[PDB]
C-alpha cells in the first residue's frame, strides 16, 4: 500500500 | 491500498 | 482500495 | 473501493 | 463501492 | 465496504 | 456497501 | 474496506 | 483496508 | 492495510 498521512 | 489522510 | 480523508 | 471523506 | 462523504 | 463519517 | 453519516 | 472518520 | 482518521 | 490517524 501507499500510505500517506499529512 | 492508497490511503492518503489529510 | 483507495481511501482518502480530508 | 473508493472512500472519499472531507 | 464509491462512497464519497462531504 | 463501510464508510462511516461523525 | 454501508455508508453512515453524522 | 472500512473507513472511519472523526 | 483499514482507514481511522480522528 | 491499517492507517489511524489522531
Amino acid at each position: 500500500s501507499v500510505q500517506i498521512v499529512y
